[PDB]
RNA sequence: GGUCUAGAGGACAGAAUUCAACGGGUGUGCCAAUGGCCACUUUCCAGGUGGCAAAGCCCGUUGAGCUUCUCGAAGUGGCACCAGAACCGGAGGACAAAGUC
DNA sequence: GACTTTGTCCTCCGGTTCTGGAACCACA
DNA sequence: TGTGGTTCTTTTTT
């Protein structure tokens, strides 16, 4: 409800070893004591425990059976009795049995489905099960918090809340659990890890009427709170298996029953490939099962195999492939298995039912997944090293051992820490201590943080450059850290020590007493998603109660209504576009009085969608300009070289094989074609290579096989122990090397946070990976080991290069959104200044489906890993809490190819650059505009400066206008994108008004297109109507309500095929047609 | 100024363009930002493992030298930061074979 | 550069479920 | 504002 934040401390501890072993042994004691009752908890389950299973990451095994659990559980229950000096009876081995496992139930509710709060279940057990004379539990104590009918009985009143104490006591077996481990003489059911023999630490003696310590707490919630997650992935697990089985078996009989010869087919098929593949040995059991990804594409090349004969040789079907795939080879499948889909016996799997193929991949990807599906969750104990957790600190106040933040407690920034209980080791005897000081590192994120009240220590501000008053803020619970690397080791040195403090800071609406902005009544967030919906009702309202008055930064929150909507993308981090809520009673604007942008406002006549400014938030490093483009080039140099050489190296690797017919095909490829006609290798390496394949053509057939294989593999070792000097020196210059290195703050920077820098920091990873794992041998495989690490202080760079971009991406979004700019003066060079008045709703596009999918190709699953939008979403809702800021999302199918301002589709193009056009000097054609004018030849027309090259995916988007041929609408693409997600926000778009999806049918006698209906929407609208054509392309709506499906279009600006229901294929070709079609015709004159 | 609207910090093309002394400090990182030497990893490369060492780093002041202003002054650092443990998934990456633009 | 099938290892992105208290009364 | 036991709770990207 409240946002926290935490601001990792480092202690300065090199004038005190004592304490830094007296940190280091209480880490190891907090991990020994949850790991003692964490154990306790998994005897109490008495059911299967599940570790990782080795030799083999995948499966899982059974480290601990029930049987195991409850023999072992037993045998401490009987040792605990005759601790207790138990007189009376001990109960059957079934009865202990079952209040033990009565007893988990209550401590971990999550094991029978119930909810829990690790917080009171851990203060409600932790005494009566381990201190001898405890109380707690029954209902004897007088003591502890008022109930809640007291409270209101003394002040706010009663009658329903008191029935509700006594009707929830009645349903607590707390009491009888309880007496029933009492009367067994279980009355201490565990130990006190403190006061025990586990610890070696010298403790403060137990006060009277003490057996329990607060480290002693501190561990036992810590125990609950693994337990009851793990158990409640239990459940999650194994209902998630379980729906899987079902939705095995609800699939085969609801998508092929009469289809039944075809799965016989396929399944021959699938075992063809099976024997003939001369790759890997198949152990998996859907090995050369038919995938989606391996169908990819088969749309195209089904259609084109249609207008075919049975019986007509392979190369037409062939061919007709290859086809397919030029068309783009990102977007294209297997050749194989359309190679053999072509042969007569296969060829009914496509001819029957042209979409039985991917019906039953769907089904093998079921089946895959069955597989690899876990039953159960694996368990793991807590370990000081392995899998750690930290000692918690509770704020000053709280229950735990305390800790108080002391500011300035040694200079104008030395802050310290005072943990009022503490360990302390002299001499290898560890001893609790009272009250130690410790001293912080400097930290400049610490002077965002100001104490507000000297009576109350708790009590702080909080700084931030998009507020310009100082939060209200209180300390929080801490806890110790040490790094993950220096975990592992022991060594004998004196290991950095970290507070990790937890900070809730208060908003400007919370401090006001309101559970939620008063903005937050317009806008309807729904779902995970923050799917955003507009109450138009309420908004000519709250323009009355909130009329814009100028203020700006976070002070104009409450005044006007505005709404930033953020196209993301990997050329430009966000583009967005800012809207006002208006009357339309308005005026021209201050530049040269031009009517502005806006957009109507469902509902409300009066009110509008002002357009007030758009902007691209370009993080640095996503400029571009000549000498950019230079550095860049050559920044990459030496790698694209060394990445040309090493793949002819295996090129000469595989000439040394045993296999002829492989060494032969292999040493064709070296001797019939010059070896770097493109001059992407260095000079010497390639000489050398050149001399080793001429020696080697002066013994090809004239040697023996076991003396030509001998000088191959000779001749491999020289030029990999040359090539092996290039690689030592290009990583000499990457880490030691002397490149410039920005001063102070500066623009249109080489790499910076962009998506190009960090792909080079991962394409020098993919490169190194490819040396050390290159084998000389050809034909073995070569992985890495089964705990092995690869360039280890490379992947924390990419890691942390990521996780910089990520977060300066959501502060930029955030600090423009509430209307704050980063401008320069060189006079202060570079400040926070607020010129705009604040946005109330930060509106994204809804990509909650835009996963990484195995249909997709491994190149667009690594732009969206390396993109990772669902990361930059996540990360606008953590840092949106402080300043008030509502994020949501809007549905964004289509909203790059319709024009935001017209309405009418388009295309994504790009502009033909200066570079190429210029007489003096032009550089090459790029790829995209090498592929156009391959397309329509277009070698002898010649191209000018800002041509348009419509090529699907450019940044500049082109909508017609009109009829006229020409007339175009151009926009930045993805500024048209973020102002045709404001557009959908006041209108309240739906996908029906553009697309629908219809099937076939009779209603009156002739056949019509039946809509789906999919949602309340598409239901309101065409439920009660169908569509009906007379050529089969544009389709007209009635009033009555193939075995394939067909996608309607709709141009709701009327200018493509007069904004009627067009076939999805012809629409999009009257589109290419009225905007490529026009441009190819005006170059060819 | 050319191209294109949204008329904005507008967008595409274009043209244009740092040592050392002393003192203090080194939370997590990034911005061209990936530390150095030795030894081992059988071999020389990559990668890993260990050890060693001094610092390398900012900040402040004082000098120099650079590089622009006016008829000596200024400028030689900027940026972001909500975490913890366990778990279940999703997919990349590398190697070998084979087949493909 | 782009694309597929076979296995096996290191890594990364996404999401989940717990969490990072509050307060009363006898103490001696 | 002590502690320690106790109760507190119902398509999109490029």
């Amino acid at each position: 409800s409240m946002a926290v934040k935490s601001i990792k401390v480092k202690l300065r501890l090199d004038d005190m070893p004592e304490i830094r072993a007296g940190l280091w042994k209480l880490h190891k004691e907090v991990n020994a004591g949850v790991r003692y009752y964490t154990e306790w908890l998994s005897l109490l389950r008495q059911e299967n425990l599940y570790r990782r299973s080795p030799n083999g990451d995948g499966e899982q095994e059974c480290d601990k059976t029930a049987e195991e659990c409850k023999a072992e559980l037993l045998e401490r229950l009987r040792a605990r009795q005759v601790e207790n000096g138990h007189r009376g009876p001990a109960g059957s081995d079934d009865e202990l049995l079952q209040l033990a496992r009565q007893l988990y139930e209550l401590l971990v509710p999550q094991a029978i489905g119930a909810k829990g709060d690790a917080q009171q279940i851990a203060r409600k057990f932790l005494s009566p099960l381990a201190d001898k004379d405890a109380v707690g539990g029954l209902g004897i104590a007088k003591a502890g918090n008022k109930p809640r009918w007291v409270r209101m009985r003394e002040a706010g009143e009663w009658e329903e809340e008191k029935e509700k104490a006594e009707t929830r006591k009645s349903a607590d077996r707390t009491a009888d659990v309880l007496r029933a481990l009492a009367d067994f003489g279980l009355k201490p059911l565990m130990r006190v890890y403190t006061d025990s023999e586990m610890s070696s630490v010298e403790w403060k003696p137990l006060r009277k009427g003490q057996a329990v310590r607060t480290w002693d707490r501190d561990m036992f919630q810590q125990a609950i709170e693994r337990m009851m997650s793990w158990e409640s992935w239990n459940q999650r697990v194994g209902q998630e298996y379980a729906k899987l089985v079902e939705q095995k078996n609800r699939f085969e009989q609801k998508n092929f029953v009469g289809q039944e010869h075809l799965v016989h087919l396929v399944n021959q098929l699938q075992q063809d490939m099976k024997e003939a593949s001369p790759g890997l040995e198949s152990k998996e059991q859907t090995a050369h099962y038919v995938t989606g990804r391996a169908l990819r594409g088969s749309d195209k090349v089904f259609e084109k195999w249609g207008k075919l004969a049975p019986d007509a040789p392979f190369d037409l079907y062939d061919a007709e492939i290859k086809n397919v795939q030029r068309r783009n080879t990102r977007r294209f499948g297997s050749h194989d298995l359309f190679a053999k889909l072509a042969e007569p016996e296969y060829q009914a799997l496509w001819r029957e039912d042209a979409s039985f193929l991917t019906r039953y991949a769907v089904y093998n990807s079921i089946l895959r997944k069955l597989n690899h599906a876990k039953m159960f969750a694996t368990f793991t104990l807590p370990d000081a090293t392995a899998h750690p957790i930290w000692t918690r600190f509770d704020k000053l106040g709280g229950n735990l051992h305390q800790y108080t933040f002391l500011f300035n407690e040694f200079g104008e920034r030395r802050h310290a820490i005072r943990f009022h209980k503490l360990l302390k080791v002299e001499n290898g005897v560890a001893r609790e201590v009272d009250d130690v000081t410790v001293p912080i590192s400097m930290s400049e994120q610490l002077d965002n943080l100001l104490p507000r009240d000297p009576n109350e220590p708790i009590a702080l501000y909080f700084r931030d450059y998009g507020a310009e008053q100082h939060f209200t803020g209180e300390f929080g619970g801490a806890k110790i850290q040490c790094r993950r690397d220096q975990l592992a080791h022991m060594h004998r040195r004196r290991r950095d020590v970290y507070l990790n403090v937890s900070v809730r800071v208060q908003s400007q609406s919370e401090a006001r007493g309101e559970r939620r902005p008063p903005y937050a009544a317009v806008f309807r967030l729904v779902g995970d998603n923050h799917r955003a919906f507009v109450h138009f009702d309420k908004l000519s309202d709250y323009l009355a109660e909130h009329p814009d008055d100028g203020k700006l930064g976070s002070e104009g929150l409450l005044s006007g209504l505005r709404v930033m909507s953020v196209a993301l993308g990997l050329r430009t981090s966000a583009s967005i576009s800012v809207f006002r809520v208006a009357r339309k009673d308005e005026l021209k604007p201050n530049s040269k009085g031009r009517v502005p942008f806006f957009f109507p406002i469902k509902g409300n006549d009066n009110l509008v969608a002002v357009h007030e400014r758009s902007q691209l938030l370009k993080l640095p490093g996503e400029t571009e300009s000549k000498d950019l483009r230079a550095i860049r080039e050559e920044r990459q140099r030496t790698l694209r070289q060394l990445r040309t050489q090493l793949a002819y190296l295996r090129l000469l690797v595989r000439c040394g094989s045993e296999d002829v017919g492989r060494r032969e095909r292999s040493w064709a490829k070296l001797i019939e074609q010059p070896v770097d006609a493109a001059n992407h290798m260095t000079p010497d390496w390639r000489e050398a290579f050149e001399n080793e394949l001429q020696k080697l053509k002066s013994l090809h057939g004239i040697c023996s096989d076991k003396e030509w294989m001998d000088a191959v593999y000779e001749s491999v070792r020289r030029v990999w122990r040359h090539m092996g000097k290039q690689v030592r020196d290009w990583r000499k210059d990457v880490r030691s090397g002397e490149r410039p290195k920005i001063r102070g703050y500066a623009k249109d920077v080489v790499g910076g946070n962009s998506i190009e820098q960090i792909e080079y920091l991962e394409r020098q990873y993919k490169f190194l990976k490819s040396w050390s794992f290159f084998g000389k041998v050809s034909g073995q495989v070569i992985r890495a080991e089964k705990g092995s690490r690869f360039a280890i202080t490379l992947r924390e760079h990419i890691d942390h290069a990521k996780e910089d971009r990520l977060k300066k991406l959501a502060d930029r979004i955030i600090m423009e959104a509430l209307g704050y700019v980063y401008a320069l003066d060189e006079r202060g060079k570079g400040k926070w200044v607020a010129k705009y008045p604040p946005c109330q709703l930060i509106l994204l596009a809804e990509l909650s489906e835009y996963q990484f999918n195995n249909d997709r190709p491994p190149s667009e699953n690594n732009q969206l890993m390396q993109w990772s939008h669902r990361g930059v979403f996540q990360e606008l809702i953590n840092q949106a809490q402080v300043h008030d800021l509502l994020v949501g999302t809007m549905y964004a199918a289509f909203s790059s190819r319709f024009d935001a301002r017209t309405g009418a589709p388009g295309i994504r193009c790009r502009r033909v650059p200066a570079r190429c056009t210029q007489e003096h000097n032009p550089e090459p054609f790029p790829w995209w505009l090498n592929k156009f004018v391959v397309e329509h030849t277009l070698d002898a027309c010649p191209l000018r400066a800002d041509d348009l090259i419509p090529t699907g995916e450019g940044e500049i988007f082109v909508s017609p206008f009109s009829a006229e041929e020409g007339d175009f609408h151009q926009i930045h693409a993805a500024l048209n994108a973020a102002q045709n997600l404001q557009q959908r926000l006041w209108s309240d778009f739906d996908i029906s008004q553009i697309r629908l999806r219809c099937d076939w049918g009779e209603v009156d006698g002739e056949l019509v297109l039946i809509p789906r209906l999919t949602g309340k929407r598409t239901a309101d609208s065409y439920s009660n109507k169908v569509f009906y054509t007379n050529t089969g392309v544009t389709y007209y709506e009635r009033e009555r309500g193939r075995e394939k499906s067909v996608v309607l279009m709709r141009d709701p600006s009327g200018i493509i095929n007069r904004g009627n229901w067009t076939r999805q294929k012809e629409f999009w070709s009257m589109v290419n047609q009225r905007i490529e079609g026009y441009l190819v015709k005006q170059i060819r004159s």
